[PDB]
This record gives structure tokens, sequence and C-alpha cells, in this order.
């Protein structure tokens, strides 16, 4: 939300006098900096005769000279002043009509010296913005004329301006183009400048940014994430894939190791993906680069073949492993109903998850069951306190068909879910704990129960009142495998995202009555009989705390004054309060709930899908070394060569209605 | 909502003979008035050739005339009628298609004479519209080429009509265009108009109103709350100010003290003053008006320098300061994310009030806590009713380490408060009932302290009560420190707003129901037992309030018809009061707050800024002396004198996003 320039922003109209003081050299009331300023603003204006005689002087003032310091010391002249910038700079910063004119005569006299490839080719010793040339400032205000004559100067094209400029955060304090003088044309919708400078053969392409960005990657950090009024940053995409014509120029990472589809993934501009997944430029010499093979298209049926490179979970960071184990995106349902991805995913629930998923449920099913036999009908309050594994096969064998069963599935779980300890989870109070919030409280259960086996062998009077929460929480984790279904999937979003939402919000507010009041409770009593005749009364603090919530709740009596030593202000203050809170704070957060579930009621198979979506690549992480029946189309060529690339297989839409008579 | 003109509103049609009986001067059946009326409706039909003769008889009325009084004759002839109107007047109140035609030949009537400039510049001696001239009037009825003829006929365009129609109040009774002839043309969408005015050397423009305003103060009373289609009145105000070419314009106040920037923050016409704040007319000699200046603009980064002349609070009335101490704004939350506006408080909050506000939490966080371990563990419930201060220290140290801090931090507090009785609070039951709230709970609070300390010196049996009275209020005030957070700033004014909206509606009803069934359940019991029988039952009028509002929440029991002396219609008025009150007015009241609740959940980032912006001020008017620290960026000049004025520094916004190709 700051922008903090940090420096010298650049070009100031507020101009001090620190460069020109350790360069005196004055023999006319000022030497040089009546003649330096002069050039400045002369090229600030555009007015050309008062430049004409300004450079001749300058001339002057270097025919003056000793052994052959005359080039060197107009660079120290001109630039060097405090940044490195030029007179070019600031002919480019502004721009009036003079400005092809002036430059062309300031084109030639650098000519004149033997250091105007040099001269052209300046950039900042500026730390700001180190490595800025002038030719990028001429692509910045858009003068293709005078970048055509600055292409016919001899400037290299391939320069990197690696400064400050671009940011270490992602869209503030300065943009990120790429560094590359190419790019910049191409994000800022210039297309004859992209075919004209790609056009040179100076130009590079295939060169990497400090990030290890080519070009492709500077576009994905472009558009939008929806239609814009004709944007140019699809079309501008594939007009340098058309001159690309190699198949190599999206199979290069980054820094990071990112294809520009991965990138174009992580960073969510999803409607450029399917631009990116589709590419069906039919052209005898360029499907190489395409990626949709229709050739069975009979109406409203279409055969298609997908590229499938990325995408499948057979490399590490596959384009479905980003999408769904992603933080911090707003659509993420959008990429996921799009055709190669949603088929691949439901073909393979088809295949492979719906038999797991069945299998990991009945599972814990049997778990809590097993858990309730152990714990309703046990004798552990039948006197058993030492050694409760006596002979004739310890009481009975269903003793011990419970007790074998839960302590295997305990540490089955406790080293299954130590697993969730990965890696993962960057952020703390964000969407990992409204996703992975069922890792932690799997977890903590099956160590209650290993914890109330170690008190079973240690028998220390608290190793029932383990299995107890050890329980209930079990039944708790039993709901989190309500997530397949649709009338349950969107279920349990709803009680772990309001609840975290509201009710949190709500009791860090209602205490602050409910420790007001109490107190104010609590005081009038004076004590009045040590509990021989306020029993049907308050009492110290907590015993004031349970009545009040039981008022907040709709619950409790009124008519306790009988120690009160003012039964009118103790009668006030409690009207008050359940006139606040329960006429009030608990329908408060009720219509703060049932606002919040609206929104959600809505947002119904966006959640649905997604959970689905989460669970069957942990599933398909949970398979070793078996796994070619459970694959998808292998090894298939275009026509020339052996297997170019697999593919997946047919679609159907059913809009041929149209209106074309 | 009334109008009330009061007085002859103008020109009616239903003329009396008031004014003609007193100049009787009859010689041929009324001499006068049939010469006087005629000449109105040749002028009010436009008939030509029937005026002309009746002009010759004018001239031949005032033929026979005494010593040099014919032309102060005719003003009373043809003016002063009852009013001061004049036949021209009548000539552009209407309009025909004679009327360019009959005015050139009234022109030149009064030409023969020498009064015509005099009689040009006539104004009412009617009291209502005092001062109003006959030049407005075809200014009114858009008649430049009229115009064009009376800035031919030497006319004060420099008048002021400060007649009753500009009103005392604000939108009603007669508008208020601050009457200048100048003003007049520019409200009402002329800017030909404007422009001839302008060029006239007779033009002032600096003129004050009688409440000494300029023209552009107008302007300020003109324009909406949003972007209408195509307004003039941003053209119309720049125009001026094109042509003003001087800064000292808008240094002007008023009567009031009023910059026009400061004026038009004061009546909230927040789109001006968007165009008044940005002003980045490039023209070199007009940057003088200029106030954006825009120097370091790379793509979507753009640098910024902002005027900041009466927007900090280093003077009095501050455009900060004004938009966040009013009243009756609707849009208060436009005006406050412009960007000058939005950066010098964010950082503001940034640099100084992160701080005051943990530091002013933490201190009333201990003070309730100090207050409560004097109020729980207290032992003044162990018969100390005469000098609790004992020797021996005072029982303890810890009794002195709170009871000294609370002495201090009550009158801390109360001082600090005494200066929330200041000039403020104009209404009663308004806005600053919802505002300044929580300084009248602040400061009964600790004011409840002291008199407790004034009843510990002198116990006088209700000192204890006093305290616990003070303690639950205390942490209610602890309430008040929920404006920071978004998650919790949000929350405080829901229980401001609707219980004060609509829960001291519902109790104006929903006791006069309380008040009837009680009285009738009060009076069916026939004393029967005097409590020793009903003591299970009812009893006095207060005794069955406690249990028909136990009732009203869901408590209490029914089967009590012992003492009834007719045991049906006690029950029929019962079950009628159940049905009344808990399934009706009680899910009554829920649905009127429901609604209201969601209304607010809707707005709540225009709450949450403003609370912070509140107290930010405040905080900052606690700050004496010390001071240059907490400064922003002074010492600016523009390129030429010394600091012109002080700016602000850079944005940026993400938008190079457009098409152009
Ligand atoms: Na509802």
């Amino acid at each position: 939300s700051p922008q903090s320039p940090q420096d010298d922003v650049t070009e100031t109209p507020s101009n001090p006098n620190s460069p020109s003081a350790n360069l005196a050299k004055e023999e006319q009331r000022q030497k040089k900096k009546r003649l330096k300023k002069r050039i400045f603003a002369a090229v600030s204006e555009g007015c050309v005769e008062e430049l004409r005689e300004l450079l001749q002087d300058l001339q002057d003032l270097c025919r003056r000279r000793r052994g052959l310091d005359v080039p060197d010391f107009l660079m120290h002249k001109l630039t060097a002043s405090d940044t490195g910038k030029t007179c070019l700079m600031k002919a480019l910063l502004n721009i009036n009509p003079n400005t092809k004119e002036i430059v062309r005569i300031l084109l030639a006299f650098a000519e004149e010296n033997d250091i105007l490839d040099r001269f052209i080719n300046a950039e900042y010793t500026e730390e700001a913005y180190e490595g800025q040339t002038a030719l990028n400032i001429a692509i910045e205000r858009r003068q293709g004329d005078i970048t055509a004559v600055l292409i016919a100067a001899g400037a290299d094209v391939n320069a990197h301006a690696k400064g400050v400029f671009f940011n270490p955060k992602y869209q503030h304090e300065g943009f990120y183009f790429g560094e590359t003088p190419l790019a910049l044309a191409a994000c800022t919708n210039q297309p004859e400048i992209v075919q004209l400078l790609m056009e040179n053969e100076q130009t590079d392409i295939t060169s990497q940014d400090s990030r290890g960005n080519n070009i492709l990657h500077a576009l994905v950090t472009v558009a939008e994430d929806f239609k814009t009024q004709n944007d140019f940053v699809k079309r501008m995409y594939d007009m340098i894939l058309l001159r690309s014509g190699n198949w190599e120029l999206e199979t290069m990472r980054n820094n990071d190791g990112l294809t520009p589809l991965q990138l174009a993934a992580k960073m969510g501009k999803a409607e450029i993906l399917k631009y990116i997944l589709s590419r069906e430029i039919k052209e005898k010499p360029l499907r190489s680069l395409s990626r949709k093979f229709t050739d069975w298209a009979y109406g409203p049926v279409s055969s298609s073949l997908y590229d499938l490179t990325n995408v499948d979970t057979t490399t590490d960071n596959s384009v479905l492993e980003i999408i769904v184990y992603n933080t911090n995106i707003d659509n993420r349902h959008e990429m996921l109903t799009l055709e190669p991805l949603h088929t691949l995913l439901h073909t393979k629930w088809k295949k492979f998850a719906k038999y797991m998923f069945f299998l990991s449920f009945c599972f814990y099913f049997f778990y809590n069951i097993t858990l309730t036999l152990v714990s309703y009908y046990r004798p552990r309050e039948d006197e058993d306190l030492p050694h409760p594994l006596a002979l004739t096969h310890k009481m009975s064998w269903l003793q011990l068909l419970g007790r074998m069963f839960v302590l295997i599935w305990a540490t089955c779980i406790s080293v299954k879910e130590g697993i969730a300890i990965f890696l993962l989870r960057p952020s703390d109070l964000q969407s990992i704990l409204s996703d992975a919030w069922f890792h932690f409280v799997f977890f903590v259960q099956a160590v209650l129960v290993i914890l109330s086996v170690f008190l079973y062998l240690f028998a220390y009077k608290e190793y029932l009142a383990c299995l107890v929460l050890a329980m209930a929480l079990g039944w708790a984790n039993m709901l989190a495998y309500t997530r397949g279904f649709q009338s349950m999937g969107m279920y349990s979003v709803m009680i772990q995202k309001v609840i975290l939402h509201d009710v949190l919000k709500f009791l860090f507010v209602y205490i602050l009555f409910l420790l007001g009041f109490g107190v104010a409770l609590a005081s009038l009593i004076e004590k009045c009989s040590k509990d021989k005749k306020d029993c049907s009364s308050y009492g110290s603090f907590s015993d004031a705390v349970l009545e009040l919530f039981k008022l907040t709740i709709g619950l409790g009596d009124l008519n306790i004054q009988q120690n009160s030593t003012y039964p009118i202000l103790f009668l006030f203050l409690l009207i008050t309060y359940v006139i606040l809170t329960f006429v009030l704070l608990l329908n408060m957060l009720i219509a703060l709930m049932g606002e919040t579930v609206e929104n959600v009621s809505k947002e119904s198979e966006r959640i649905w899908r997604l959970q689905r979506a989460r669970t069957i690549l942990e599933f398909e992480k949970m398979l070793p070394e078996w796994l070619r029946s459970r694959f998808r189309m292998g090894e298939l060529c275009k026509v020339a060569d052996e297997d170019f690339r697999l593919c997946l297989r047919i679609n159907e839409v059913k809009w041929t209605e149209w209106k074309t008579h």
C-alpha cells in the first residue's frame, strides 16, 4: 500500500548545485554549469537555434583539450552528474514537437567523435534504475520513428535494466516488465515495434531475466482475471509464438524452475491458461506448437487430443498439483472446469478415488465403534485398578478383538497424519487453517489414545478422563468425511468457516460484558450466610458466571434477591444485562450468522468440487510403484517422429445452435 | 419544506388600483393610468405601433412641465409604483418575438433625455428583491444580444441584489447565486456571456458577497454529490480560473473565514473537491495555479507532489479537520479515499497514532483490573466501617499499589474527558449522540469513583454500591476501544446504532402493553390470604410485572390460578398476553433487528476508516510543542522563488491497461 521510491525519483525541476561544485573549471562567471544546465533546458523546451549555438561552444570548450581526452571528458561533462543520465534521456523523458528534429541534430554531433555508440548505450550508475538506457525511454514514449533511428544508430536491443525499480513485492513500487527492451513493447501494446525489433538480427528472444524469465513470463504478469474490452495481452502472446516456430521456447524454466504454463497457473491468470492450453492454430509447418488435435468433429460432437505435458502428477509441480494446493486464488473454480483439466480429474475419481474414499471411510467408521464398546460396556468401573489383563484370555475374547484394533489404527493414522506436519502450512490464521484444520484434529485424536493406553499401564486416576475426550473428539473427526456428497460437502464448510468467522469475533466482546457484569453481580451479596442461606443464591465470582451464561441461553430464574443489600440496583443491573445479551447480542450474532450462511449457500459447487480435488491428490500421493494401469493414454505421435506427446480423448458440446442461415 | 415568498411575488396579471390613486392628475377620463397601464400591456404583448403612439403622448404629457422636473417625473410616472419596477423589467420578465425590436425603440426614447443611464440602472425599493436591476433579467432570460446592447448601454455589471430572495435557510425559498451579475451567467450555463462579461473592463471579479463570497463560492453551492450527465459546473470553474491567472483568488476567505476549498469541504460537494485538489493543467505561464506536479511517471507508476495548503492540522480549520468533525454529510467516506487526503491520513497513523492508541489502550486495561482486585478480594465485608487505613502500612502494601493507581487515573481521565464538554455538540439526539456518546460514558465513570472514595472517607452505607456500578460501567467503556480492528470496529457501531434505533422504538410500545395487562393481571386476586397462601402467586402491581417480563423472555410458569376469583378470564388474558408478546412482538423486534444489521454489515469499511480518522486528530489534538519530527515534507519551491508550497510524495496506479493499439 505505500509506494516508497526511496531516492532520487528521477527528472526533477528542483535542481541543486551538488555535482557542478566538484568540477569548478571556471573562466566566465561559471564556464560549464552555465553550459551544462543550458543544454538541459534547451532540450527540456526544444528551442533549436539556441541549442545549435550551445553545441557550438561545447565543441569550442572541448577544442582545447589534452591528449585524446576529448571523448571521455564530454561524457563527464554531459553525463555522470549524480546518476549517469544523458541529454538523450532528457531528450526522451519529455516530449515536444521539436523532438525528432533536435535528436537527429544531437545524433549528428557525437558522430563527429568516436564514442557515439558508447554514448547511445549509456546506463545508470544510479543504483535505483541501474542499467536503464535511452532505448526503453523511446519505447516508453511510443516513438518508433525515433526508435527506427535508434535501431539505425546501433544500440544494444538486449540490455538488462536490473535496478531497484522492479519490486521484491508483487504489484507495487514499480512494475516488472522483465528488464528487457523486447518485452517492453509487447507489454505496452506496440505490435509494430514488436515486429520491427524481432525482425532485427541482434534480437535475442530466449534470453532470461535475473529471475530466469523469458519474454512469455513477462506476459504472465500482465493480464486480468476476466475478459477486458479487447485486451492486447492475448493477441501479443501468440504473435510472438507465431514468429517463434520452436517448441523449446515454452520448455524454458526460470530461477524457480517454472514453465510459462506452470507460472501461469501459479499467478492465477486463469483465462490466459485457457488460451495457453487450447492452441488450435492450423498451419502445416506450424502444428508443432498446436495443442488441440481436432479430427473427428461432426456437428455438436468434437474429437479432442490434448497436449498433456506438465499436467498429470507424473513429475513434480504439475499444473493440477499447483492449482489445488495453492492459497491466495480468488477464482480457483475457474481453471477447474476447463475441459482437459476437468476430464482428467473426473476420470481419476471414477478410476481411482471412489474406491479409496469408501475404504478410508469404512475403517474409520469401525474405529469409533470399536472405541465405543470398549468405552460403554467396559467394567473399568468394576474395581480393576491394577493389572487389567488377567488370565482366562483376559475375561473374554471380544475384549481382545476391541483392544488390539484400536492400538493398530491409532498409530496407523498417527504416522499417516505425521505426514501432515511436512513442508506445507505457510501461514497460521489463513486458508491453511481453513484447509488443513482436519489434520490437526486428526492427529491429536490418536495421540490421546496412546496416552490413555499409557495411562492404562500406569493407572494414574486420569486414564478414563483421557479416553472420554479422546472419544468425543473422534466423532468430531468423523464429520470430516462429509466433503464428498453435494448435500454434505457444502455443509461442513459452514461450521468451519462462519464459526471461526463470527463466533471468534463475538467472544472477544461478550466476555467483556460477562467479565464486567459478573463482578458487579458477585460483589452485592455481603457473604451473608456462608452457604447456609445463600445456597439458593449466588456466591463466588465463578458461581454467577454459569448463571448469567445460563440467562444468556434462555435458562435460569430471576426471583433471587434475598441477599443483595440493596435489591433494586441488583435488579436494575440484572434486567439491563438480560435486555442487553439475549434481546440484542444473541440475536445480533444470528443476524450476522444468516447473512454469511446465505453467501455460502450461493457458493455451493465451488467448494464441492475442490474438496474432491483436494483429497484425490492426497490419495494419489498414497500410491507407490504400482501405477501402470492408473495412467492415461500413453505413447502418441502427431504424424512424423516417434511419440511426441501423449494425449487425452474426445469431448462434446451442444452449441451447433447459432445464426448464420 | 414550505416556500413562503412572504409578499408581492412579482409580475402579477391581477392588478389593483393602489398606486395610481395617489397620483390623480386627470384630464380625460383618467389621464395617466390610461397612459401607464397601456404602456405595460403593449410591452406585455409586444404590439409596436400601438406602443409608438403611447410613447408619443408620453412625450406630450411630459412636454408641459415646470423647471427641469421632466426627467424625474417620468421616473415617478413609469417606475416606483409599488416596488420600483420599470418597463424594461416588464420588457424582460416575459419574452416575445418583438422584444429586441421594442427595446431598441425604448432605448432610443430616454436617450432623448439625460437620465437613461440612471434609468437603465434602476433597482427595487421593494424590500424583497432589493437591488434587482434590469441586467440580470436579460441574463435570466438568456438574451446576450440584448445584453450586448445592455453592455453597450453602459450599466453597472457589478450590482448587488441583496434582497430577501437569497435565503437564511439552505436550499429553499429562493436560491443563492451570490447577488452578482457575473456569477449568474456562470451558474446558469452561458459561457459566452461569461467570456463577454469578463472581457469588459468594468468587470470586477474579486468583489465579495454580503457573505463575503467571491464568484467561486457561488460555484460551491451548485453541483451534486455525483457525476451528472456532463454538468457545466466543473467546466465553468476552471474557465474562470484560466482567465484568473493569479493565485490570490482562492486565498480569499468569506465572512465566515472560508477558503473556497474550505467551503467546498464544508458543503460536502465531494466530486468538485477532487477536481479542486488535482489541477494538472500544464502551461508554462500557468502552472502557478496547478497543484499536480507529475514529473516521474513511467507507465503504471506516477510521481506526485501536492499543494497541501490548508490540509494538515497546522492551522485552524483544516480540510482534514472539517471533513471528520462534521455532521450532516452523506458520502463522508468519499473525499477520504482521495489520494493526498488518504495518504496523509494513512502515514500519520503509521507515524503517530499506532503508538498512542496502543498506549491509551493499555493503561485503561490495567485500570479495570486494578479496580477489580480492590473490588473482589476486598475485606470491606470484614467489618471495617470506620477508618479503613490503619497502621502496619495499611494491612498490606498491595492495597496501596491498588488504591493509589485508581485515584490518579480517575482524575486523569476526568480532566481529559472534561475537554469533551468544550465547544462541540450542536444537536442532542443526532450523530453527536452517535459519535460523542463514549465521552458521556467515559466521563460519568470516573465521577462515580471519586464519589465512592468520598463515600469511603464518609461511610454512609452506600459506598460499596457506588463502587459496583462504577465498575461494571468501566468494562462497558472498555468496549469503546473496539474501533481500530476491522473485525471489531464494525461491531460496536451496531450496538450503538440499532439499539438506539429499534429498541427505543419498541419500548415506547411494549410498556404500553405491560402497563395495561399488568393491572389487569393484578386486580384479579381479591387479596385472598395476605401472603400466607398467595405466596405462590401474584400480589401487588410490581409483583406481576417481573413475571410477565419473565414470560416475555421465555421463563416462568403458568399453572398459577389459585386466587383469581374467575379462573378463565385470568387465563384468557394471560394466554392472549403470551401469544401477543413472545409469539409476535419479541419476534417482531428481531425481524427489524436483522434487516438493520444487514444494512450495516454491508457498510463496513465506511465506518471503519472514519473512527480511525476520528481519534487520530484527537490524539493529534493531544500534542504540545514537540512536533518537528511529526511533520510532512517541508520547504519546497516550484522552480523560481523560494519555497512556494510544501508538498507530499508519489503514488501508483495499475491501469496502464486500456485500448488504443
Ligand atoms: Na432471518
